[PDB]
C-alpha cells in the first residue's frame, strides 16, 4: 500500500470577490490532514470514513466527488499511456467532529487527495500548476460554483496569493476538447507564495455552526458589485504587502478593511458568534475576521504580541469558541 495526505485551507482575505476571474485571494494552508491508502486489488473498492459503507465504481451520490475524480484521472493516465486498473482506496481523517465539518475545505482536499493517490500508485508526478488543473477539472466538469482557491492552497500547502481564472471558460474547453489539449493551455491563474516577515500567532476559532459553501455563494453572489471587487483586490494586495514588509499596524488595518467589505456585502456572512469572535480583538495588537463563506465555520486571527494572544484566547474561551488550530507564523 501507498499512503498520501492533503492539508486543509482557510481564506485570510479575498472571499467572494475571488469568484470573479482575475481577482485575488490570500489563502492559508492548515496542517490538519485528510489521508488515503491505495493499492492495486482484484476489484474496485472505495471507502471514506465520512460514510458507513464502501462502493465500487458504479455511481453513488455520497461518493460522486471521489468517483468523478477517479474518472478524470482515468483519462489523465490514458494520456500518459497508462490504463486504470482495480484498486482499493481508503480515505480517512474526515475534517469534522461530532458530525459537523470544521470548514477547512474538505471538498477540495479530497479531490487533491484522490489525484495524489492515483499519481503515487502509478508512479507519476505533476508540478503544482498541473495538480491544480487536474483537481480543478473535476470541479469544473460537475459545474461547481467555487473559485478553486481551496485547491490552489491545498495543492501548494503554503500561504498563497491566488489569482482566479475564468471557470466558465475552462469548463467550456473541457466539454468541447480533449483533456491533454486543455491541460497544456495557459489557464490564466496564478498561485504564488507569500512569506510574512514578522513574528505573529495565527489562531483559528471554530464556531461549531456548519455553513454550506455552495449555499452561501448561491445566495450572496448576486450582491457582488464592482465597488466591492475593486476594493477587495486592493485590500488583498495591501495585506500581502503589509505581511511581506512586516508591518503589524498595516496588517491590522487591511484585515479590518477586508472584514468591513464582507460585512457590507451580506449580513449573512457574520453570524453573532463570528462577530463576537472578531470583536474580541478590537483593543489588542491583534486582528480577526470571518474566514471563507462565513455563515458559520471558522474565524481567523493574527496576533502580534504575547499579551494580545493570551487575552484573545481567554476571550474566545469564554465566548464558546473552540480554538481549532494555532501556529507561530
Ligand atoms: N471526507 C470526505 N469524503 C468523501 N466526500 C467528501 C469528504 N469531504 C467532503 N466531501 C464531499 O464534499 C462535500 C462538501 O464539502 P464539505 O467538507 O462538506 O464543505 P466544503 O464544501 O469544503 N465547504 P468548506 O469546508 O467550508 O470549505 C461533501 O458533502 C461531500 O460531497
Ligand atoms: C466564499 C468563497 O470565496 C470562499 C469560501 O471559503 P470556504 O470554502 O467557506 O472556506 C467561495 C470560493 O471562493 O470558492
Ligand atoms: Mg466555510
Amino acid at each position: 500500500m501507498i499512503a498520501v495526505k492533503t492539508c486543509g485551507k482557510l481564506y485570510w482575505a479575498g472571499e467572494y470577490a475571488i469568484l470573479e476571474p482575475g481577482q485575488l485571494a490570500l489563502i492559508k494552508d492548515i496542517p490538519i490532514y485528510m489521508r488515503a491508502e491505495i493499492a492495486f486489488s482484484d476489484s474496485y473498492r472505495i471507502y471514506s470514513d465520512m460514510f458507513d459503507f464502501a462502493v465500487d465504481l458504479r455511481p453513488n451520490p455520497d461518493y460522486s466527488l471521489i468517483q468523478e475524480t477517479i474518472a478524470l484521472m482515468g483519462d489523465f493516465l490514458a494520456v500518459r499511456g497508462q490504463n486504470l486498473r482495480p484498486f482499493s482506496l481508503a480515505i480517512y481523517g474526515k475534517m469534522e467532529r461530532e458530525g459537523k465539518k470544521f470548514g477547512l475545505g474538505s471538498s477540495g482536499s479530497v479531490v487533491v487527495l484522490v489525484v495524489k493517490a492515483l499519481l503515487a500508485l502509478y508512479n507519476l508526478s505533476v508540478d503544482q500548476n498541473l495538480l491544480f488543473k487536474l483537481t480543478s477539472a473535476v470541479l469544473l466538469k460537475r459545474g461547481d460554483n467555487g473559485s478553486m482557491g481551496d485547491l490552489a492552497c491545498i495543492a501548494a500547502e503554503d500561504l498563497v496569493l491566488y489569482q482566479s481564472f475564468d471557470r466558465q471558460k475552462v469548463a467550456a474547453w473541457l466539454e468541447e476538447e480533449n483533456l491533454a489539449t486543455v491541460l497544456e493551455r495557459d489557464w490564466g491563474f496564478s498561485i504564488s507564495q507569500v512569506k510574512p516577515t514578522l513574528e505573529c500567532d495565527f489562531l483559528v476559532g471554530w464556531t461549531k455552526e456548519v455553513a454550506v459553501s455552495s449555499h452561501m455563494v448561491q445566495q450572496i453572489k448576486q450582491n457582488i458589485n464592482q465597488n466591492f471587487l475593486t476594493s477587495s483586490k486592493e485590500t488583498v494586495v495591501s495585506l500581502v504587502e503589509a505581511l511581506e514588509q512586516g508591518k503589524s499596524e498595516k496588517i491590522i488595518e487591511q484585515v479590518e478593511v477586508a472584514s468591513k467589505l464582507l460585512e457590507g456585502l451580506s449580513t449573512d456572512i457574520y453570524t453573532p458568534l463570528l462577530r463576537q469572535l472578531k470583536e474580541a480583538s478590537q483593543d489588542l495588537q491583534a486582528v480577526a475576521k470571518s474566514s471563507g463563506a462565513g455563515g458559520g465555520d471558522c474565524g481567523i486571527a493574527l496576533s502580534f504580541d504575547a499579551q494580545s494572544t493570551k487575552t484573545l484566547k481567554n476571550r474566545w474561551a469564554d465566548l464558546g469558541i473552540e480554538l481549532l488550530y494555532q501556529e507561530r507564523i
